[PDB]
């Protein structure tokens, strides 16, 4: 999937599922073109990118997110985002867990999807 | 194919393809278990894995691996590497580009497949 998402000039990022804050550990150019967030104000953040978030930004659409990583699940949420210039954009955020055979989470990938408006 | 290898406990790292010494920016169990280097250890290192060669490693091998990388090519390159214990094992080492649509290599995926003698 990693290869389809790139291939594709998805959006995307691939975060430590291991480490206690789901650091960031790649971001595509798709993502920071899209975000407008550069490639260093994004890498090692912690891989909900809370610094997508606004005062539109529904809480039960963060705690969604924030449970399917928790979790472990695979989940697709619909939420308001915010691009670095204070403009907001509707996102459907697609989890995907990257597990060992024993089932444990060792990566995310995580897919957003601009939904026009 | 991060999945697929997580998933079936193959033994890979991923590397960062952008910057110049090819950072390591993830290593799985397998690999640390099967080499005996710590993640610590593995991380940010280049992609190449210099800290598994030894005397017997051959430079025609640790060559073709080096150009396939420089290259952005899939390839499979047989070479001896060396445990930590210093310990010769016999790895099949697979080289995968992740391009971006423009062909342009963002990571690589390595996987080492060991090979008994």
């Amino acid at each position: 999937i990693i290869r389809k998402f790139e291939g594709q000039n998805k959006k995307f990022i691939i975060a430590n599922a291991r480490v206690q804050n789901c650091a960031i550990i790649y971001c595509n150019d798709g993502f920071c073109e899209m975000t407008g967030f550069s490639r260093p104000d994004v890498m090692q953040k912690p891989c909900t990118c809370d610094f997508l978030h606004g005062p539109e930004t529904k809480r039960h659409d963060i705690a969604q997110i924030a449970q399917a990583l928790l979790g472990s699940e695979e989940r697709k949420v619909e939420v308001t985002y915010y691009h670095k210039n204070g403009s907001t954009f509707i996102c459907n955020t697609h989890i995907i867990p990257v597990k060992n055979q024993e089932g444990v989470a060792m990566m995310f990938i995580i897919n957003f999807e601009y939904v026009t408006d």
